[PDB]
């Protein structure tokens, strides 16, 4: 299958994001100082262990080139300060693009102050997320920054079928779409995630990806981790269970022409990356009959037999 | 997915096989008795370790009553005397259907030959298979077994792209095609196995599914289990990444709308059925988009999390 619009393929510090099916290998989006993360002992401080932290972007930077899986970081931080710190130990141990992520707005607007619109910032960091509900003070931030790419959470817990994101991304009656929202915060470049709420709905996620992708063509991917962590039946199973499971989850929106997964923890990234690897590697095969090319020789298919 | 052709769903002695994306769980086919299967101390005689065999079929039919995933067991022989033992001992330690399995045609109809004419051979028993090299002694001792499901195997290295084996299951030319030949042996239920020539070109096999379902509605699924055996890069790394990898394979065609996989060894049956019951649920989530109603409650969907 192929999609109407044309794709937009973005280069995000050298990481190609977006095309059409079998154009371009899977993005993996592995999570650090998440919270509950071991190699943090203080997460309003920012007290981390930058051994580990450099070991986890060390194997990310390995298994990537095994597979040609490109990766980009999604750096989480429960303060300011301590985001803050992350970033700068990100900017200095990795050339990774990454998510400025947390669960607070105002860690995410505090830390945008601490890092300043300096022109690495703009290349490397991507917003995590534009939401539906968003402030003022939230896209001064994001300006004041001069960022250029960021996420934008596709999600209304009351607009749950696919077709509902044309409305949020575009608007629709007297709101303001996403799309609109990002780009007065001079946003250029949207990574559109629609949001994931348990593991079953997924396939929702996934074919919401298919709409902006089919009408739109903004790179489209999602964040099925939560959901495979609070799946308790699974996860106490232990191996290889959980990471079956996981790999079932986290592969599902690939197989439907998915851009990028941020897959979780990255302490998974070596079973992730030979999972992901696997279906990217057949869905490229597929080229063979559809006449897509590969935009990249830094492809599974080529790598991982 | 929602196919173009009103679909065939088989009810195989209790077991549903076919139908719309996400109205009815993937059946599973675990293999037993095969090459190197430890369990058996003489593969030519049919001697093995009935307790052992018996605690793959009961694992089989707990892992099925947890997911809701029905299963069909691959009964493999490479003589008579040992595949028509197998065929017994099954017949009596399960009600599940079975195919009957040997890379050998001789040793298929010789063990066929034996069984007679069985109302429970004729209600259980699934012909492994119809396939290219078939001869009419084959057909004609289909014919007096009274079987009436077959496996339509198109793997030929003379039809690598799906639409050359889709000739080959319809005919072309001078050949009647392989459905034609099952119904001149009065099999009336063709699951068809387009065959995996390897792991990357299982986009091809479920491509060859797709079509099968689009323009015939025949049950399709695939045995891609050899494929991933002989993924020597892969295999090498052991557990969890082999595992997961064979996830991202096996689950792959279900994601593309398929209705069955030969999973390969029974002893896999663990991580096979958590991997597939997850694509499982998602699909069926799906199913108010798609306009497909759940044919079963015993759907993982309504019974994993």
């Amino acid at each position: 299958f192929k999609f109407t619009a044309q794709q937009h393929v973005y280069d995000i510090n050298g990481v190609k994001v977006g095309g059409q099916p079998g154009e371009y290998p899977t993005v993996l989006i592995g999570s650090i100082f998440y919270r509950g993360h071991k190699i943090v002992s203080d997460g309003q401080k920012g007290i981390f262990d930058k051994d580990a932290a450099k070991a986890l972007l060390d194997q990310e930077a390995e298994l990537s080139a095994e597979t040609g899986n490109p990766f980009i970081i999604d750096v989480l931080g429960e303060s300011v300060e301590a985001l803050t710190k992350y970033v700068e130990f990100i900017l200095e141990n990795t050339t990774a693009p990454f998510l400025l992520d947390s669960i607070s707005p105002d860690v995410r607007v505090g830390a945008l102050k601490n890092l300043g619109k300096d022109p690495e910032i703009q290349k490397r960091l991507i917003y995590n997320s534009i939401e539906e509900h968003y402030t003022e003070e939230e896209l001064a931030a994001i300006k004041e920054a001069g960022l250029k790419t960021a996420v934008i959470l596709a999600f209304s817990k009351k607009a749950l079928k696919p077709n509902a994101r044309i409305d949020l991304l575009q608007g629709k009656d007297d709101k303001e779409g996403l799309i609109a929202a990002a780009k007065r915060a001079g946003i250029e470049q949207f990574l559109v995630d629609p949001g994931v709420l348990d593991v079953a709905s997924n396939s929702w996620t996934t074919e919401a990806i298919n709409v902006v992708k089919e009408q739109f063509g903004y790179p489209g991917g999602c964040a099925p981790s939560a959901a495979v962590y609070l799946w308790k039946k699974m996860r106490s199973k232990g191996t290889p269970f959980f990471e079956v499971a996981g790999a079932a989850v986290f592969t599902y929106p690939i197989t439907q022409g998915a851009d990028f997964i941020l897959y979780g923890p990255m302490m998974n990234a070596p079973w992730v990356y030979r999972a992901i690897a696997t279906t990217d590697a057949m869905i490229a095969y597929n080229n063979k009959l559809t006449g897509v090319k590969m935009g990249t020789t830094e492809h599974p298919l080529l790598k991982i037999f």
